[PDB]
């Protein structure tokens, strides 16, 4: 119900069958290009390596990447934009054996092959131009 | 005490006006937090922008204007007086021909007027910062 702090930081343990669910709303209209960033970190430090970086420029594109040994690797870009202008969204990131599967409002929207094992993740950070009402880590089978 | 972010205030600017902002980035420079300051023509976030000032901390500064919903010619600066993990004081002064931007007492950026500063009705401060002070002052 109530708004969560942004940047939002939560310790997390991920493996095949894990899902990270986020509910939030952009802080600006799509004309002003608000951003959303979700980072799966290897340590409880914001300067640590990033196993999975998911960045939305609302109304424009999605960029996915990893930061290894302090350096950004090969960017994966998607022009798929299921997010709606001025609306609350549900972002769901599922851990599959070979990749992350990203869902937006129940629709399968993005994929990213594992570069580092998801078991290396110790923390999740959610930040940039969003208000956040829900953050949850769940596990199934 | 912190101000809400996005921060929006009604403003009237002319030659001799100064917009002072005091704040801190919400992330370390390695994570590239942003700061955006927009001088709008109306009390609407989708309205035209007389002066847009955007910092990508530790990387660059971009300045521009948005007219009839379309961005014009970008002005880029690689000058980065902002310090990693520190509080900053940003001052935007309105001169006859341009905006003069100071960072922590250092003259750092300029932007020639495209539209008269008297067209500004509102100032918006947003992106990855905590804000402790916002003030519009005049001395001329």
């Amino acid at each position: 119900m109530s708004l969560l702090p942004v940047p939002y930081t939560e310790a997390a343990s991920l493996s095949t069958g894990s899902t990270v669910t986020i509910k939030g709303r952009p802080l600006a209209c799509f004309l002003n290009e608000p951003y959303l960033q979700v980072d799966f970190h290897t340590e409880m430090k914001e300067e640590s390596d990033i196993v999975f970086h998911f960045q939305v420029c609302f109304g424009r594109r999605v960029v996915m990447n990893s930061r290894e040994e302090g350096a950004w690797k090969q960017q994966v870009e998607s022009k798929n934009m299921p997010f709606q202008d001025g609306q609350e969204f549900e972002l769901s990131i599922s851990v599959l054996p070979d990749k992350y599967q990203v869902m937006v409002n129940g629709q399968s929207s993005y994929t990213f092959d594992h570069r580092i094992k998801p078991e290396a993740v110790k923390m999740v950070q959610v930040w940039r131009d969003i208000s956040l009402t829900k953050f949850n880590v769940s596990y199934l089978k």
